[PDB]
């Protein structure tokens, strides 16, 4: 190949610009994400019965659907929680690779059988089965910049005109109003009912009745009779548009004639189906949309689709009604991409730089400045052949194969000019002789080098894919790299390089250059003269090597070992939690106080506070709030202590003080569903039908052991809330016949006054919306208002509820848990400083074992995957080193000589330990790929130091010591040329701050400490260790 | 040990057994050789 297109220099461009033609497209289609999908597939069944408490909703809705949960394929496990709202949740979690689709239709078609079973009232809310996330994508906020709309006016606007588009759109999961759909409120009095004779069961029967949409058929309509002219659609009544109509409902005509209206028996105003939900924007009032992305869906994607369907909306907006982007996930992906894309042209450029100091002729330089974007953008087109995406690891791949990419085009230019030098030769003979001797190597170097990245790519389960993102992409580049080596580099030397005169080393040049050039020629007989003296001392070096070892080993059990950096994403969360039992009006108070910490202590970090008034992670009316906080950007946050994770420790600490509520604000992590490095999630089961109380006092004996280990365990809580007091009424069975009342007009009175009801829907201004009766809030606050409510008896006498009911006061849960079907309780916790999750959670195993007779446990989320398998480390690096030995072997055709190029993996080991030692950082994945890439080009560095030196024993028949000075000298000038090129190329890495900081920091500083010591090291140990092994191998 | 009947086996295995089996990993259609307890109301016509 290289002779071929060394003749054909037009054809090695035409290959190379279709490489770069199928990368650029590749690059214009290929999906964007921060990291691989590895989350597993979760299916949540969401169903509400208004007015119901958490046993009602359990006992009516959850227990039936989970009974019907049977036939569904790779479930790991099933939780579900039922509220006092009257919500319940069912989350069913999938195997890692399981079809989200046929997910969702397999648990839709195991609903459908529960459904029938299921209350009316409950049907008539709709059961949505959704596959998304649990976090946010984005906040949608929507506000009125001319305050001409209540917080009620806008949320109505957004569900009625915004909301269905956004829910319809590809890629969004579900969609979360803040606020609430106007419905038409019937809010009853009792005093005027029990006026006029009247219960809310008449008034349900009258909106019925009198907001009807009537089938009348037609006139002339077929068949008709002969001889049929006229033929019109007969329209009778039609659904109320307004207050006015619903208001001027026929209740009753009195004997006197007189007509009782709804609105002489109750307040008629366009009001929101639920007042659970009220969001502000910086202390305004606003609505928006909680969007959640689909299951495997592109978070970039599915938020340029939603900014798309936005635009269509906004021209036809009210006067005032403005967009905000209060918080967006997206922004960082974007940006923190975007950052690494830019550090790979500064690295070409640093390249270019590095190159030009060493060829000192601009036309020599482009030589390997054009092989690196060659194989990169080819790499891009092998990542789009595999159904890879553009992503942090593929990004930062590219980064670390840049190193492996110039040694490649640098191998192969140098020795074209050293060659040329050493005999006088033009470019197009020293290129066929040179590419003769150094190209079977190259191509062998990579089956070596594959042995090194390719074993990665096996690692099981979460950890595996991300490991999978840099094997492929390195692996990919270095097979291009070999390929572009072999056509375009010998093609462009043949033809680009200037012609060298025999022994001319450029010391007669007159500048920098001509005093570089003799620095460098000296510098190189020093160097020599320095390993000639090595080579007689031999067994000092190997006793300092053992060192160097033993200083490895001890500084790799020291280093922290982490996973993935906590990125500043310029956005984060504040949880307001109150004990179950506190009032809308208190969780505002305690909203308006977390508001005004970031509006005024914070005012150089944070941009905007979208706080929700009764929502948490999913709709959790009164006691429950959320603030949603976008940060300014990087570049304004200058320093640690304007970063997100300062921040959220000063605003947890500040917040510490308010009394009766758990307020927190936390960044949320790199894999989201990963969690927290030394967090345990722990279900505790009722196996033998305890019950709540039962199960409560074994959770409080666990809770109670776990504080008296705080040398093991931190923070062990409960995840769901406490038993509250509720009213407990008792209807007199026996009282209510013996008074001639029904059982169905009593619960209808009741539910419907206390509770609310949907009765049918009307069209307001066009559109379909629900119509509830209620109470007006005035006569459903005390508990002596029970008795203000009335029911008709047979007999036509009205019933006070004092008269067939009794009531008392008891404790009950607000929200049941089950887990796989049985009731459960969270108990969320961590390990204590210094101890693994694996003792904490094998002392919560401990603990559980010495409850109550018929109370189990589980691992639940992060504990999960934890226990099932964990650290597959020694077993793929040691296939990993026997397969690299192997392929050396081969090589060399020797059993030893692969052990003289082995024995350098530690001295670039050292110094990336050194290096993260040094700036406090963690053995983690950025840290792990830096190492591969390091051990890469020292490794390949000493294989062409041992083949020069074996190949000069071998053919020109030279001595063991001589060959091996010959070999080091002309390898020196090719080693520290990639070395410097590539060691410069990572420093805006190193010295990176802004968007995805802590993983170009975490990139670039263990190369760059690795990349010093093997490559001042290596220079004079290689020939050591070749010298050494070849000596006690014969 | 004798304290269960063919009922109460059936039960048990119904209401405690089942679910989770027919939950598990590779488990596919899962058929009860018995029948869960209900509250039954047997009545008498005469009493009626
Ligand atoms: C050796 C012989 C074989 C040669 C192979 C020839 C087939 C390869 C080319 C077809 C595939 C490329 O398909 C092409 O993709 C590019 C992005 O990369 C898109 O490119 C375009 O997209 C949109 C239109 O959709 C434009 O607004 C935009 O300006 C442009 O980037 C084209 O819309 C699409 O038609
Ligand atoms: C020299 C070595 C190579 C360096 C690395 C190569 C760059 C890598 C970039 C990664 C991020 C690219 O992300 C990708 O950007 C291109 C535009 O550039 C977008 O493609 C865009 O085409 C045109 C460009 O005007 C736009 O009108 C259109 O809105 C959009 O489709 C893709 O939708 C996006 O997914
Ligand atoms: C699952 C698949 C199983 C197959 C696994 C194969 C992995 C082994 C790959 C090892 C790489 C060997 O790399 C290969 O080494 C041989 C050594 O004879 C070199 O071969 C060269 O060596 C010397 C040169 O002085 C000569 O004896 C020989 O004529 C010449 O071709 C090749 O130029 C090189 O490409
Ligand atoms: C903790 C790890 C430290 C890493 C250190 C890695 C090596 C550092 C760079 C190499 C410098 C060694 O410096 C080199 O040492 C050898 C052996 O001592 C000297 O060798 C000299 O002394 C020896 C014995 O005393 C004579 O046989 C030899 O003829 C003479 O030249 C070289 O003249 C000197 O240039
Ligand atoms: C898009 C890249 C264009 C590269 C053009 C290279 C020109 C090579 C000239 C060869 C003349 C024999
Ligand atoms: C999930 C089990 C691991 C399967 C992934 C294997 C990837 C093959 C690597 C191809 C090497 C070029
Ligand atoms: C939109 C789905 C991903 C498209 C694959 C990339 C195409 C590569 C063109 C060479
Ligand atoms: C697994 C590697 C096997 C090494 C073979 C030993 C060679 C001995 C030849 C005398
Ligand atoms: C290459 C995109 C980033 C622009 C510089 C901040
Ligand atoms: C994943 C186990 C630790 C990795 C050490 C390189």
């Amino acid at each position: 190949m290289p002779n071929f297109f060394i003749d054909r220099p037009i054809f090695a461009w035409v290959i190379a610009i279709i490489i770069m033609l199928a990368g650029g497209l590749a690059i214009l289609k290929l999906p964007v994400a921060q990291y691989p999908t590895i989350a597993p597939p979760a299916v949540t069944i969401s169903a509400s019965y208004p007015g119901a408490d958490a046993k009602t909703v359990q006992d009516t809705v959850t227990q039936v659907i989970e009974q019907n949960m049977n036939g569904i394929d790779n479930l790991m496990y099933m939780s579900s929680n039922s509220d006092s709202t009257g919500t319940v949740q069912i989350t069913l979690t999938f195997e890692s690779g399981t079809d989200a689709d046929i997910a969702q239709v397999q648990v839709q078609n195991k609903l459908q059988l529960a459904m029938p079973l299921l209350p009316q009232e409950v049907q008539q809310q709709g059961v949505s089965v959704e596959k998304s996330s649990s976090s946010f994508l984005m906040v949608v906020g929507v506000i009125n910049t001319d305050g001409t709309m209540t917080q009620e006016d806008i949320s109505d606007y957004v569900a009625a005109n915004m909301k269905d588009a956004i829910s319809r759109t590809s890629g969004v999961g579900d969609v979360q109003l803040f606020g609430s759909q106007y419905a038409m409120r019937i809010w009853m009095n009792p005093n005027e009912l029990n006026k006029f004779q009247l219960t809310p069961v008449d008034v349900i029967t009258a909106i019925k009745a009198q907001n009807a949409q009537v089938a009348a058929g037609q006139l002339g309509g077929t068949p008709p009779v002969k001889g049929q002219q006229l033929n019109a659609s007969i329209i009778a009544q039609t659904r109320l548009t307004s207050t006015e109509e619903f208001g001027k409902i026929l209740l009753k005509v009195n004997q006197d004639g007189s007509r009782v209206l709804l609105r002489d028996v109750a307040k008629i105003e366009l009001g929101g189906e639920n007042y659970d939900i009220i969001a502000e924007f910086n202390g305004q009032p606003a609505s928006g949309l909680g969007i959640k992305l689909a299951t495997g869906a592109n978070a970039l994607d599915t938020a340029a689709a939603i900014r798309a369907e936005l635009a269509k909306m906004e021209p036809f907006f009210p006067s005032g009604l403005k967009i905000v982007y209060p918080y967006d996930t997206t922004p960082f992906v974007k940006i923190s991409i975007h950052e690494v894309v830019k550090t790979l042209v500064e690295a070409i450029i640093l390249v270019f730089l590095v190159m030009y100091l060493f060829l000192q002729n601009f036309r020599a330089t482009l030589i390997p400045t054009i092989a690196v974007p060659v194989v990169l953008l080819g790499t891009f087109a092998v990542l789009a052949a595999f159904g890879f995406s553009i992503n942090t690891l593929t990004m930062f791949g590219m980064v670390l194969a840049i190193g492996l990419l110039v040694d490649d085009a640098i191998v192969v230019v140098e020795n074209v000019e050293r060659v040329m030098a050493e005999e006088g030769l033009p470019p197009k003979e020293a290129t066929r002789k040179s590419m003769g001797q150094i190209q079977g190597a190259l191509v062998g170097i990579a089956m070596v080098l594959s042995a090194v990245f390719v074993p990665m790519a096996f690692f099981g389960g979460s950890t595996g894919a991300i490991y999978r993102q840099f094997s492929i992409t390195i692996v990919s580049a270095m097979a291009l790299s070999v390929l572009v080596a072999l056509i375009l580099t010998p093609a462009l030397c043949a033809t680009m390089l200037k012609p060298i005169a025999k022994g001319d080393h450029g010391e007669g040049k007159k500048g920098f250059f001509g005093w570089f050039n003799r620095m460098f020629e000296k510098s190189t007989h020093h160097y020599t003269d320095s390993v000639g003296g090595i080579l007689r001392s031999t067994g000092r070096y190997l006793v300092l090597y053992l060192i160097i070892v033993v200083g490895m080993a001890y500084l790799f059990v020291r280093l922290p070992s982490s996973f993935l950096p906590d990125e500043d994403q310029g956005v984060f969360m504040t949880m307001v939690q109150l004990p179950a039992g506190a009032t809308q009006e208190r969780t505002q108070k305690v909203l308006n106080e977390v508001t005004h910490y970031y509006l005024t202590k914070e005012k150089n970090n944070v941009e905007s506070v979208f706080a929700v008034n009764g929502f948490g992670f999913a709709p959790r009316p009164q006691n429950t709030g959320i603030a949603f906080v976008s940060l300014k950007d990087w570049a304004d946050r200058p320093g640690e202590e304007n970063k997100v994770e300062a921040i959220t420790m000063r605003a947890t600490r500040a917040f510490s003080q308010i009394k009766d509520a758990m307020v927190f604000a936390f960044n949320l992590p790199a894999i989201v569903e990963l969690g927290t490095a030394t967090g345990f999630d722990f279900e505790l089961i009722d196996q033998a039908g305890l019950g709540h109380e039962k199960l409560t006092q074994a959770r409080n004996q666990l809770l109670a052991e776990a504080a008296k280990h705080p040398d093991m365990l931190t923070s062990v809580r409960p995840n769901g809330l406490e038993d509250t007091p509720q009213f407990k009424i008792d209807i007199d069975q026996e009282k209510a016949q013996a008074l001639g009342v029904s059982i169905n007009d009593i619960n209808t009175t009741l539910g419907a006054a206390w509770g609310g009801s949907y009765v049918n829907d009307f069209i307001d201004r066009g559109r379909v919306k629900k119509v509830y009766v209620m109470s007006e809030a005035k006569y459903r606050m005390l508990p002596d208002d029970i008795g203000d409510w009335y029911v008709r008896a047979a007999d036509g006498q009205m019933v006070p509820f004092s008269a067939f009911s009794s009531s008392r006061w008891e404790y009950g849960s607000p929200r049941l848990e089950r887990y796989n079907g049985l009731p459960s309780m969270e108990i969320l916790g961590q390990a204590a400083p210094g101890k693994s999750t694996g003792e904490a959670m094998e002392l919560m195993e401990q603990l559980a074992s010495k409850l109550p007779t018929g109370v189990g446990y589980d691992w639940t989320g992060m504990s999960y995957q934890e226990r099932l398998s964990g650290n597959q480390a020694p077993s793929l690096y040691a296939i990993s080193l026997i397969v690299v030995f192997l392929c050396l072997a081969a090589l060399y055709e020797s059993w030893s000589i692969p052990f003289s190029v082995m024995l350098v993996v530690p001295l670039g080991v050292i110094g990336a330990l050194l290096a993260a030692t040094f700036r406090g950082l963690t053995n983690d994945v950025y840290f792990q790929v830096g190492l591969l890439t390091t051990i890469g080009l020292s490794a390949k560095n000493a294989i062409l130091i041992v083949e020069f030196a074996k190949d000069l024993m071998d053919k020109e028949g030279k001595g063991l010591i001589e060959a091996t000075l010959d070999a080091v000298r002309m390898r020196l000038r090719p080693i520290l040329m990639t070395s410097l090129a590539f060691i410069l190329g990572v420093m805006p890495l190193v010295i990176s701050t802004g968007a995805g900081s802590g993983a170009q920091n975490a990139v670039g500083t263990g190369v760059m400490g690795g990349m010093v010591t093997a490559t001042v090291l290596a220079i004079f140990f290689v020939p050591v260790f070749f010298v050494v092994v070849r000596r006690r191998f014969s």
